[PDB]
């Protein structure tokens, strides 16, 4: 129902685990491309080390380009000490504040799992449902009620 | 127990700004929190903007965007949040909280919590009138127009 | 041992559950007056209807008139949610902003309690202290240390 | 084996539970004029109500005079309902902003203990090391470097 | 990572307790940048501080005085008897992303926060584990980059 064919995205993704990182990314560019009829030129992918860097990574680049919305994708996962907990915090702190900051809308395409089966599963493997679509279709409605 | 109130804003204008997930317990409160204000504080239909995002993580964004283009004098954010398999649900509920504590407290414009945090949901659909339990959403409005004539 | 005649307090109390607010705002006002030496009308009372318009309600109030000291008054019970964490938090750290933000001193009078008999034995009921008393003079103490 | 005998340091306490502040006082004072030459009358030593009062103590004083470094020293004992958890949140957060905001130093003397047990024996007694020893150093260590 | 920047001016400011697992981070971390990419040992900085609760401000203060395209804060947080291991991180935390935002410097996140001894030695090197410094100065190279060209 939703067609922005002249907004600009901006999608910025960590690195660690690509396993997951890819089809996210992937079908949050398809369903924008073929059912928001968002023009492929228009959707810059950016990439930073991992997920602590996401936030930073998206103030840095909506300040040197004009964008409709962005969306930070990432995959956290669970392990032996505290580190999933605080950084899980600190990012997501950080986006909604990159968010509020900017007035540029921000979808959050962030994973916060105990196991990579619980991430693949939400990228559309072994039988769930690709999470990065609903981002896409996010990304395309608030790009429009911004204007 | 909740102690609403009798006041009437017949020259408020308000606005609620609701996410479409779950819309099963979403439009129950709506309707309450429009209803109550209606029949119960003369809040003018015409005065009541109604608008919507994908989920609750946009909801402060939908907020600060709205208030800025028009004027407010109280928002309603609604949504619901349920417990998942994994943290997500820990770290968006943490924050859309803090997020629309923000809005609120940067603009001035008095910001109502509609927002349900449950484990399940039964225990939604019960905060939302069903199956026996209490509209939230009525008082939702209640508070809206209370806190919408205190900022005068 | 600290006198404050010249003090003008602002309290706001949420109205959820007065059976234990009622007794935390008497000690407090009491307390002042029969121990500090405020003046009865230097003391404005104002209510909201919950913990969650506290931030905002002490927010528009001190921006209207001028006060030395802020009493911040509610009562929050877990549930059967996670709807008590979530706003425990938030109310918090908001009184926190409001008071660095404004300059004015913000006491801090909101009970977190388990069960509403922990709400009342600290609201000076069944052989507990009243900490609305307790809220009374650190107004006071801070309005004057304020100048 | 840093000497700062021209450095303003500035000391915030609580006054709850002084059986654990005033070893704690005494220590960081002691330690910065025995150890790094701080000069006495260049030590001012303010308090507070309780730990909640902290971070705007501190944002009221170094407003009105001019310190090298501050200091918040309080002690928070878990209690019977989540009262500890909520303030300790908020009063950490809050000196952490403080001191960020300002410009000025905020060494951390907030202990946050299961009991008074632990915090005497966080205070020197009982065998264990007296931690505003440390405290004090800190300070002068953040005032010099802070220039 | 064929990154290379030996234009790059990088800050790194870490705490002092327990020095035998930062060390081997510090090191990793410069290592990593002058062996890997080709920036000049002069044009590192590093500093340290008490503990990792003034890093946030340590790091506010330099930013400040000289000109970095990236920082990296080091840190070990190890659990102990009482609840100060969870305020603390929880603020340092809060506070580095902060630092960050506020005076636009790529901030790396180079703290630890573990429940002991031996996971905090691991994760620096020792005893069979991955150097996470290296990791961190890759890291700080990148968003150096990123952030002017």
């Amino acid at each position: 129902d939703l067609k922005g064919p002249e907004l600009r995205i901006l999608i910025v993704h960590a690195r660690w685990n690509l396993q997951a990182i890819e089809p996210l990314v992937k079908g949050a560019v398809e369903t924008m491309i073929e059912k928001h009829d968002v023009k492929l030129e228009n959707i810059d992918i950016e990439s930073v080390p991992g997920s602590w860097e996401l936030p930073q990574g998206i103030r840095a680049s909506i300040a040197r380009n004009t964008y409709d919305a962005v969306i930070g994708i990432g995959v956290l996962i669970k392990g032996s000490t505290m580190h999933f907990e605080y950084i899980s915090e600190a990012v997501v702190h950080g986006l909604m504040r990159v968010g509020l900051d900017s007035g540029v809308p921000v979808i959050f395409g962030l994973l916060t799992v105990l196991n990579e089966e619980q991430a693949l599963y939400r990228a559309g493997l072994n039988g769930g449902h690709n999470h990065g679509n609903d981002w896409g279709s996010a990304a395309v409605e608030m790009g429009l009620k911004a204007l």
